[PDB]
Formats: structure tokens, C-alpha cells, sequence
């Protein structure tokens, strides 16, 4: 019978067990007061206490969402998919700690992705018992408001400040430096970790300087605040926040009032509506992401970045070889999760117009004329790949690159990896390649279950790749040291240098995307 | 081995088998068909000619080192031999720009860029292709032993081919 | 001696801890623990680290031998807690008695019970603290004598004897190696036969029972240490290596065995300062002179002796590897000790 003391009083866990040994569970935990009613769209306020043991024996409610109804069935997309019942009771993390109860463990703490509109902590792939059994690590995870209930803005307006779900995800590390010493953690030694939105999430809180204290070290995988739909611009949060008044009737004068109005709606109508609050989506909108609000973010992170006003630490960026592919059967035409997807110029172009919405006529000119030039022959696939291409490059390749260099710029250590492995069970097809999100079952150890049908090759790659992770978070290293492993070398700006994480040949390589990413990166910005 | 390695003693026939059957696993079982060629590739070509470009090169000239490794759409031996000996040379001497031949065109991309690298290092001691935005082919020096790699799909530079294996035939197997 | 030193008239923010052997590998591991970063200042390495082969138990190990000791003793139980109730009832004797079979074979080497990691004092596999720079930053003096060996090779290695001269052949060399390296496959055995038995020429009957020492030296004490000094320094810290190359001439063991492991430490300890005691006007001076330098590396963290124009001491660094020999006739500065044969040990040996 497992009980650990908390500030706010007393949580129960549960045994696990795994690879011969046990982990620690507690599911579960509150972390803040549930921001219902008045407390909807604010700031978490913290929670009040409680004599008694509460029980975290098992994942709590996801936050409000949409759920992608695209693939209905499918694995592929269903995986994704929230794993509780959603409500707005959703302020909850997860712990996992080593058997025996560690000493003062290094912590990571993870952060997902999902445009900001969706994720939960509870599935499947961000599992952290295997970090802790392999690694003795302790993992916590948090759930996080998303979409407009986690970051509608009106700013300088306590009522809808924005970045509430940013707040969430920081009042989580502040429970964590408060209570993880009960559970044999070092506070002195968190790293946080995050996928796409989740990625970025982690680069804002290296920019905010609330968060300074309440980490050591970061990694990034896929994400990173400078990619193109990381940050809601002002103008678009303002039209944004109107928008989705008037369409739920609450179209006001007073702005405290607008939110007032929103506050009676119950969340289904919030989240009906927000899709519309945008007149052109895409693939990759985010209706309602980060903003800055003179409170989490003061200035423009592109700006902070830049000017080096960020935490000064070691990081770990990487990105996977596919990252484009899987937005393509979202609506491209003649893409298809179902057949080889091979398109042709006419399809290449209309996705563009799907891709970049508007957008003039020479900014998507220049990408097709940057994208296909062919090398030659005329391969049928060309056109498929080049769109895949330009995608991820845009949206994930491109901007984390510049991001590790801006940030090494200051003087820190960076490392970065590129991802170019396939799972032998990936359910898409075989066209999407190494997609986007599909490092995350290795990083967190999947395949060391051998009950679990990945191949030999794979679990000695995660095996590879959780040591390294462990290593970069409680040293700030990512090595493997024991069994002869490549040696990964720091990033720096002028030599540029990369790792590649495949079950073949583990390489050093320099200047990933080089060509590619001088159009996104200096071209680009000024259409 | 015993058929490469005719009177080299039992030890020296043990530490080949186990500098290159270490396996990263699996068990796949074309493992040791790889790992013989490699030996015997490594041991005959590649090592003896990193070892001559970095010697060479020490003494304050320009060298350029390329890894070939495009196999022939036309080779008439089998897909496990890879891309064998023997089979840059109708690059070189530019058989793929003739149309009627049935190559492919990628390939007659390549022998055009090779055939134009080669001649540029003859009249000028540098073969670059300047023309068409290809990447530029770092000269070679033994601190970090840059070589450039020749395929239709992305030319690369790589740095210290072959590096552990080198060291085995470099440093330890003369010694046997 | 933080808590009490100042009442005996002692700085508790000048501590240097100094051992050797097993207390060498103590003090390599008090560098990599934590709790004892503020516990002392510098430290001293004589002929032993942490990453020696003899030095650290794995968990693997550890487990077998405490389920062979119960096992042993009568105490084999499913209740972990248990056992130990069961052991803490046997007395020392019975205790002591077993210890030496809960491995299936010894060498001379063997070290039954040695520091594992805990999660407590070690946090992680010392090996990786090392190569990753997660240990206390202060200067460190490492050493070791030229025929670490030796010592070992009367214990149980066929043909040796304290009482002769030793001239073993091929033959005792390789059963030699079966003693110190039980099991290490074939190959492995054969490799060390080849990279030690490679004679320039003559053939010098002494030939194979000065490599067996020089194997057993190397692997065990030279090399760990040279490899501990370097991956230490690399750092940023100064670090100052000796070779130890002075057979004190009271040694009672005979003369085949050289200058041996141990025998070090009654000069860093002053006895042959002692007239009444029979060593030589040399051996005075080289021990006030070795006393004099430990006593400034410890108050000062440089181990110089600046008096009496002797040799300076260089720093230890990656590149050069500059050491200094400790002898009575010529005292050098060296650079890059046992360099092929670390190279065997250190890269080749642990993939066998
Ligand atoms: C800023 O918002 C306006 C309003 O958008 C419309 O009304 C919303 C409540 C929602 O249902 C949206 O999909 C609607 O588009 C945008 O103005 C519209 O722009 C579109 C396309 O340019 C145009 O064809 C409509 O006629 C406009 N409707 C109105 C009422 O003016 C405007 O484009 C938004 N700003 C952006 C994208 O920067
Ligand atoms: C792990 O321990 C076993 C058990 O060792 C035996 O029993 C002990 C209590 C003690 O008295 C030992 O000397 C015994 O050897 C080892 O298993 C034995 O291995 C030897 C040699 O390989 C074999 O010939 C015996 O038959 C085995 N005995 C049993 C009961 O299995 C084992 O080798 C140890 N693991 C190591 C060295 O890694
Ligand atoms: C757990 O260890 C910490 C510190 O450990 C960390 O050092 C950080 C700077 C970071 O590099 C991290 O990755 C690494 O593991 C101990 O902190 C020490 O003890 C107290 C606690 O506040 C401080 O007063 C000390 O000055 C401080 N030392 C250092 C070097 O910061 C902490 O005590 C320990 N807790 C245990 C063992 O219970
Ligand atoms: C690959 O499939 C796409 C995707 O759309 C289709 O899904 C298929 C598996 C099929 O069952 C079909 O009914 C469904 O629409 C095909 O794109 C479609 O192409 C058809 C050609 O008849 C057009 O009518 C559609 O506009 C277009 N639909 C959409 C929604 O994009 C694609 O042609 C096919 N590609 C192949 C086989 O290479
Ligand atoms: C004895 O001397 C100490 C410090 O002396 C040491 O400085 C260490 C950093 C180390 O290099 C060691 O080899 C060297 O001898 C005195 O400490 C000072 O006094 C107090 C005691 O705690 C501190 O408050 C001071 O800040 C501190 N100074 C320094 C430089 O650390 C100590 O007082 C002294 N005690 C006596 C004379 O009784
Ligand atoms: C040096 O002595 C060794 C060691 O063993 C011996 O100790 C001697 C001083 C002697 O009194 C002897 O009785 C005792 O065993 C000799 O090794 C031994 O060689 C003998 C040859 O008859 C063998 O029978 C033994 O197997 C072997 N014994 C052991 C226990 O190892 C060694 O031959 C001798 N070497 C010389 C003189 O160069
Ligand atoms: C929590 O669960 C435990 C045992 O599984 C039970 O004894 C206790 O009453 C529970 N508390 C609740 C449901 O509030
Ligand atoms: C807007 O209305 C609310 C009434 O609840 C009030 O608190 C606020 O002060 C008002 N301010 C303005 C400027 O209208
Ligand atoms: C290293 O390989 C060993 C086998 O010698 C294996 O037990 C271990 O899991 C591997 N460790 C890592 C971090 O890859
Ligand atoms: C370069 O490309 C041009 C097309 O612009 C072509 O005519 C020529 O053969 C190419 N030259 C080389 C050396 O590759
Ligand atoms: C083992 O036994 C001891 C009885 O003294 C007890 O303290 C401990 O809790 C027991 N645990 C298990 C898991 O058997
Ligand atoms: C240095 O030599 C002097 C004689 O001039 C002697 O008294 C002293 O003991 C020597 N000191 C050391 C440290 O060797
Ligand atoms: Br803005
Ligand atoms: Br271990
Ligand atoms: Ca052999
Ligand atoms: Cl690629
Ligand atoms: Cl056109
Ligand atoms: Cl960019
Ligand atoms: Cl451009
Ligand atoms: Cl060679
Ligand atoms: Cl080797
Ligand atoms: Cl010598
Ligand atoms: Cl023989
Ligand atoms: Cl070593
Ligand atoms: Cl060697
Ligand atoms: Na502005
Ligand atoms: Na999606
Ligand atoms: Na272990
Ligand atoms: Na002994």
C-alpha cells in the first residue's frame, strides 16, 4: 500500500509491472482548481487542500476537444484520439517513479502536441512506465486546456487573458518543484519534453521567464514556437475571439461581457463553433494558439529569440525524415490513405492553394518553382513527394532548424537529430514514409515490449534512444557510452552538425535541408 | 575466410570473424553473406585506398576521395552483389549518355555530372561541376577525411568511411 | 572530520583523501558521489580507480553472490527481508567462510563483494559518470608502480614462486592466462598471447614471466589509471600522473618481482625518513622528497617540490600525457606510459 504526502494532502498509487520489476503509478493527480463556471477561460488558481487520500489510481478527464472524425475505425487516426471522457475538469498530471522509490531521480515531464486544440496525456504512446523502469527516471505528464478554452484572448482582460493552457502546463512544474521530492525526485533536475504543439509549448517556456525556475534542460521533437502556426498573431486573436462571439449569439459591446456571455454556453457550443471562427482553414490551423500577452510572453518570440532573452541551457531538437506526409490525406486532393497517392502538377498546385490559403499567386509560384525542379526523369512520384516535402519543411524541418541555431547562437550546447526510421507497424501506408509523431513510441520505449510484435532492430533503436534521452536529461549529454555508439556532436552555426536515428547506419551528417530551407527561412516571410 | 585468407593462422581467420560478426541483430540471415564481402572488400580496396589518400594527401597536396554507389539499372549479376567492383567505369567513360542504350535517364544525369568532375580535374585540378548547383566536392584531409558520394538520388558529403573497419585492416592486421 | 577536525587544530576546507588499491578506487568513487562532494577538497590515486576491472560489482553479480552466500550459509529464503534476517543470525565466522565461493572461480584478483551501484551513494553505472563529466571538479594525483603485477602471480599462476626465479614457458604462460581470465573465450586469451608475446627478441628466457606481470599489471592497475587520469582531465581539472619505479632495498620478496604493487607506500608515509631503520641514504632522500610533494598537492593542489631544484611536475593533459617517474637515480618527465599496450586493453580488450 503505496501513499505519498503532498502539500495539498495525501495520493494513493498503484503497482505496476513491468519487465520483471515494478513502477509506481499515480494517475490522476489535481493539480489545480477545475476552471468551471467564473473560472472558465481564466488563469488556474491553485488548489485549496485536503485531509483524506485521494485516489490516483487511474488516468483522469481529457480537456474539451473535437475529435478527428476522418478515419473512423482506423487505427491510424483513432490512436490519436482522446482515451477518457472529455470535461472541463481536466486540470490533472500523472507520475510515474522507479522500484524502489528512487533517491533524487532526474524528472521529465512531458508535454503533448495537438494544434493546441486537442492531445491528452492518457494515451497509449506517452505511457512513462517503461522510462522509469529502464531508466529510473521519474516521468510526469499533464493535462492542458486546449482550443479556445485554453487560449481565447482578449489581452491585458483577466476574464480571457490568453495562454491559459500555457499557464496550466506551468502551475504542473510548479507542483512538481513543490512536491516531487516526496515521490524520490530532484526538483534540480527536470527536462521538459514535447511534441509538436507540445514542442513549441517547451520553446515558449525556455522564452518565458515565469518558467526559468522550474526547469533545467529541454527537448524539442517535431515543434518549436517559430513554426508557422505556433503563434496567433494580435489582429488574428482579436477577430478571433469576435468571431466566435458572434456565432454563439454573444456579439456585445463591453468586452468583459462577451465573456460573460461565453461563460453560459456549455462547452459543446464553444467547440462547434470554433472550427468557423477562421474562414479558410487548413491541415495545420490553429485557431486558437499562443499569444503574447504581456504576462506568460511579452514581446514577440520571434523578437526575444532573435535578441537572446531566453533561458540560458542545453537543448535537444530533432525532427522525422516525413513530417509533411500525414496532412496530405486531409484534404490535398488525390491523396489517400488507401492507394499510392501518385498526383499530378494540376493536384500539386490546388494543394497548394489547400496549404496556403491566401497566399498570392507568386508566393505559391515560387514554391512550385522552388519544389519542382526534377532531378529528373520523369518519376511518377515527384509531385507526391515534392508536396510532402514542401509541407514539413515549411511547418516543422525548417523552423526547428532555425530555432537550434538561433538559440546555439548564445553560447549553449544544442544537439539535433533527424528520425528516419518506419515502423514495421505503421497502419498508413507506405507512401507517408517516417511520419510525424511516429518517434514518440520509440523515444518512450514501446518497442522494448517484446510481447508487442515491433521487430529486433527496433527495440535496440529505442533501447539507443531512451538511453540517450535519460542521458541528455540528467547530464545534459545525449550519449549512448557503452556500446560503441556514434558519438553526437554539438550543433553549432557554422558546421551544422546532425544525427541521423535509423536501425542501419547511425550517421553524422551537416546542413540538413540546406537549399530548402534558405527559401522558407529568408525567402519566404516576405510574400 | 579460409578461401581469402589461405595461410593466415586460426587467430588471425578469428579476429576478422570477430571484428565483422558483431551483430546490430537481428538474427537477419543474409548477415554473414554481407559481412564476407565486406571483409573482402574492405581488405582488398577500400582500406588499402583511404589509407593511400590520407598518406598521400599528408604531404601537402589536394586529393579528392568519392564512395560509388549506384548499382547499374543494366548489371547482369544478381541484386545481393550490390554495387559491384568494376561497375563505376562505364560511368566514367559515359555509356549512359548514349540514349539508344536503355539506362536510365537518372543514370545519364549522373555519367554526365562524373564525366564532367573527371575532365574538370584533368584540365583544371579540381572537379567540381560549377554548373548546376551540385554540391561541391570538399578536397580530403586527414584530420576530417571528407569524401563525396556518387548516386542518382542525393549526393552527400560524408566524413571517416569506413572508420572502424579501417582501423582493423589499418592497424591491427598486418600484424597477424 | 568536517564536524570535529577544527578542535584539533585541523582545516576542514583542506582535506585531501589518499589511498591505494581499493582505497584508490574509494577515493575515485567519493569524486563521483554526491554526498561526499563537500566532504573534502582533493584526492590522491595510488595504483587503483574506480574503473578497474576488479573494482565494481554489477547488479548481476551482486545478486548471484548474495543468493549463493544464503544458499551457503542455510539461509536461502523467497522473502528478500528475509535472508537477511537469517544471515544476521549466522556469526562473522560462518559468514567469512562462504564468502569465498559465491563465485564459482577466484583469481587472485577477485573481489567478492565490492561497491555496486545503489541508487544511493552511485547513482549510475560509474563508467558513464566518468565519460560525461558528472564528478567533483578539483585537481587529482594518479600513480602507479612498474611492476604492478608481479605480486599477483604467486597466488596461483603455474611455475611462479617467490623461492625461484620464475623462468616459466609458453606453456605456463598460457594456463597462466586461464588463471587470471577464467572465462574470457579462447580467443580472447589467444589475443592477450599475441599482443604480449611478441618478442623483440632473443629469445630472453625471463621473456614470458615478465609479460604474464605486464599483463596482469596492465590490465588491472596501468592502464585503468592512465585511462581514469585522462577521461578526469578532460574536464578542465589538473591532473598530475607518477610511474613509481624504486624497489625498496628491504624488499623481502625476491628480485624477479620487481618494484611491487604496495611497496609505494612506506615512502609517501615517511618510514624510510627513520635512520634507525636500515633503508638507504637514496631511499631517505627520495622519500623526503615524494612527502614533501604529497604535502603540497595537498595544501596547495601542485605537487612540487620547489626547494632543492628538482624536476617540476607537469600537468597531466590529453595530448602530451606527460607523467614523472619517482626514482632514486634520474628523476624524468615521460610522456604517454604504456601506449600500446593501453590501446590493447582499453579499446580492443572490453569488446572479448
Ligand atoms: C476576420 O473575420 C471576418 C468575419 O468572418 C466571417 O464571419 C465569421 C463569424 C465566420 O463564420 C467566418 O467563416 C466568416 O468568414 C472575415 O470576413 C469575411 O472574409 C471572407 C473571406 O475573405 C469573406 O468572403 C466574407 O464575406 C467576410 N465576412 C464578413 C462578415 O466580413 C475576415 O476575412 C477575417 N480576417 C482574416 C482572415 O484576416
Ligand atoms: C551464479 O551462481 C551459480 C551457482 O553457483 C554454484 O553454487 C554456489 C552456491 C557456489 O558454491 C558456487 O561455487 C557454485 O558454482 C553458478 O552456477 C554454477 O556454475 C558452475 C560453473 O559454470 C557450474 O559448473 C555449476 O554446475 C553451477 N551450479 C548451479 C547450482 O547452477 C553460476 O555460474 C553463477 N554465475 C556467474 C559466474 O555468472
Ligand atoms: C539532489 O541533487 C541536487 C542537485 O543535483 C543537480 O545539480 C543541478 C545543478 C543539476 O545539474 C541536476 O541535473 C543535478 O542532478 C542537490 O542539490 C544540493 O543540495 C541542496 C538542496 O537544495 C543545496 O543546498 C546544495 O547547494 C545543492 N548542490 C548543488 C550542486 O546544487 C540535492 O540535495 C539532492 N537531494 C537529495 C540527495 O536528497
Ligand atoms: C486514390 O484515391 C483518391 C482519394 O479519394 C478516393 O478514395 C479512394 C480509395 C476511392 O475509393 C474513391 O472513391 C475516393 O473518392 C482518388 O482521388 C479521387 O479521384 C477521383 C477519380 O474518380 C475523383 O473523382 C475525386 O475527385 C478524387 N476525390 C477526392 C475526394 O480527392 C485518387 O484518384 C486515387 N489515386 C490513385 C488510385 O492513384
Ligand atoms: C583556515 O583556512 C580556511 C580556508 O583555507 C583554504 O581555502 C580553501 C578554499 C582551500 O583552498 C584550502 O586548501 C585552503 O587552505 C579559512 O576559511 C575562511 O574563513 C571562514 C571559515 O569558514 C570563511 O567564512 C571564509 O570565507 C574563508 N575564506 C576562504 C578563502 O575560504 C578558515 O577561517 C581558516 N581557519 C582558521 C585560521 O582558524
Ligand atoms: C620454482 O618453484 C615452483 C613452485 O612450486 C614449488 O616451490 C619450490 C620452491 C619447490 O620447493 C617445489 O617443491 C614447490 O612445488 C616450481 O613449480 C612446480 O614445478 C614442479 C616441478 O617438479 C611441478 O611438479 C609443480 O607442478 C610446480 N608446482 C606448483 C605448485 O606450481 C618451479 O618448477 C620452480 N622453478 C624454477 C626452479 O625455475
Ligand atoms: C480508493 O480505493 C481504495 C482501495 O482500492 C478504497 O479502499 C478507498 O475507499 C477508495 N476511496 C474512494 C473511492 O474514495
Ligand atoms: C464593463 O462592464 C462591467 C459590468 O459587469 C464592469 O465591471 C466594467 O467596469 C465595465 N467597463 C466599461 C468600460 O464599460
Ligand atoms: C548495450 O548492450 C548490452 C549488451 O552488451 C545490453 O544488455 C544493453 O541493453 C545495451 N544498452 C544500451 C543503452 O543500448
Ligand atoms: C547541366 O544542365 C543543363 C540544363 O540546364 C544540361 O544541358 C547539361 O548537360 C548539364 N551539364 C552537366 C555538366 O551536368
Ligand atoms: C516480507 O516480510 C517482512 C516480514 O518481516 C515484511 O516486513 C515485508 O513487508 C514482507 N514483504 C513481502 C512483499 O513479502
Ligand atoms: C632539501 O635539502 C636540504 C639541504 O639543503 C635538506 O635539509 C631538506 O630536507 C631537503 N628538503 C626536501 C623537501 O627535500
Ligand atoms: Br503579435
Ligand atoms: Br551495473
Ligand atoms: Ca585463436
Ligand atoms: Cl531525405
Ligand atoms: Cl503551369
Ligand atoms: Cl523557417
Ligand atoms: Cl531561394
Ligand atoms: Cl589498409
Ligand atoms: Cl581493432
Ligand atoms: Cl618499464
Ligand atoms: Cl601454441
Ligand atoms: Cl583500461
Ligand atoms: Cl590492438
Ligand atoms: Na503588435
Ligand atoms: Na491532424
Ligand atoms: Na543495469
Ligand atoms: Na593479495
Amino acid at each position: 500500500d503505496i501513499i505519498i504526502a503532498t502539500k495539498n494532502g495525501k495520493v494513493r498509487g498503484m503497482q505496476l509491472t513491468v519487465f520483471g520489476g515494478t513502477v509506481t503509478a499515480f494517475l490522476g493527480i489535481p493539480y489545480a482548481q477545475p476552471p468551471l463556471g467564473r473560472l472558465r477561460f481564466k488563469k488556474p488558481q491553485s488548489l485549496t487542500k485536503w485531509s483524506d487520500i485521494w485516489n490516483a489510481t487511474k488516468y483522469a478527464n481529457s480537456c474539451c476537444q473535437n475529435i478527428d472524425q476522418s478515419f473512423p475505425g482506423f487505427h491510424g487516426s483513432e490512436m490519436w484520439n482522446p482515451n477518457t471522457d472529455l470535461s472541463e475538469d481536466c486540470l490533472y498530471l500523472n507520475v510515474w517513479i522507479p522500484a524502489p522509490k528512487p533517491k533524487n531521480a532526474t524528472v521529465l515531464i512531458w508535454i503533448y502536441g495537438g494544434h493546441f486544440q486537442t492531445g491528452t496525456s492518457s494515451l497509449h504512446v506517452y505511457d512513462g512506465k517503461f522510462l522509469a523502469r529502464v531508466e529510473r527516471v521519474i516521468v510526469v505528464s499533464m493535462n492542458y486546456r486546449v482550443g479556445a478554452l485554453g487560449f481565447l484572448a482578449l489581452p491585458g482582460n483577466p476574464e480571457a487573458p490568453g495562454n491559459m493552457g500555457l499557464f496550466d502546463q506551468q502551475l504542473a512544474l510548479q507542483w512538481v518543484q513543490k512536491n516531487i521530492a516526496a515521490f524520490g525526485g530532484n526538483p534540480k533536475s527536470v527536462t521538459l519534453f514535447g511534441e509538436s504543439a507540445g514542442a513549441a509549448s517547451v520553446s515558449l517556456h525556455l522564452l518565458s521567464p515565469g518558467s526559468h525556475s522550474l526547469f533545467t534542460r529541454a527537448i524539442l521533437q517535431s515543434g518549436s514556437f517559430n513554426a508557422p502556426w505556433a503563434v496567433t498573431s494580435l489582429y488574428e486573436a482579436r477577430n478571433r475571439t469576435l468571431n466566435l462571439a458572434k456565432l454563439t449569439g454573444c456579439s456585445r459591446e463591453n468586452e468583459t461581457e462577451i465573456i460573460k456571455c461565453l461563460r453560459n454556453k456549455d462547452p459543446q457550443e464553444i467547440l462547434l463553433n470554433e472550427a468557423f471562427v477562421v474562414p479558410y482553414g487548413t491541415p495545420l490551423s490553429v485557431n486558437f494558439g499562443p499569444t503574447v500577452d504581456g504576462d506568460f510572453l511579452t514581446d514577440m518570440p520571434d523578437i526575444l529569440l532573435e535578441l537572446g532573452q531566453f533561458k540560458k541551457t542545453q537543448i535537444l531538437v530533432g525532427v522525422n525524415k516525413d513530417e509533411g506526409t500525414a496532412f496530405l490525406v486531409y484534404g490535398a486532393p488525390g491523396f489517400s490513405k488507401d492507394n499510392n497517392s501518385i498526383i499530378t502538377r494540376k493536384e500539386f498546385q490546388e494543394g497548394l492553394k489547400i496549404f496556403f490559403p491566401g497566399v498570392s499567386e507568386f508566393g505559391k509560384e515560387s514554391i512550385l518553382f522552388h519544389y519542382t525542379d526534377w532531378v529528373d526523369d520523369q518519376r511518377p512520384e515527384n509531385y507526391r513527394e515534392a508536396l510532402g516535402d514542401v509541407v514539413g519543411d515549411y511547418n516543422f524541418i525548417c523552423p526547428a532548424l532555425e530555432f537550434t541555431k538561433k538559440f546555439s547562437e548564445w553560447g549553449n550546447n544544442a544537439f539535433f537529430y533527424y528520425f528516419e526510421h518506419r515502423s514495421s507497424k505503421l497502419p498508413w501506408p507506405e507512401w507517408m514514409g517516417v511520419m510525424h509523431g511516429y518517434e514518440i513510441e520509440f523515444v518512450f520505449g514501446l518497442p522494448l515490449e517484446r510481447r508487442d510484435q515491433y521487430t529486433k532492430a527496433e527495440e535496440i533503436l529505442s533501447r539507443s534512444i531512451v538511453k540517450r534521452w535519460a542521458n541528455f536529461a540528467k547530464y545534459g549529454n545525449p550519449q549512448e557510452t557503452q556500446n560503441q555508439s556514434t558519438s553526437w556532436p554539438v550543433f553549432k552555426s557554422t558546421e551544422q552538425k546532425y544525427l541521423t536515428l535509423n536501425t542501419e547506419s547511425t550517421r553524422i551528417m551537416t546542413k540538413l535541408r540546406a537549399q530548402q530551407c534558405r527559401f522558407w527561412t529568408s525567402f519566404f516571410p516576405k510574400v
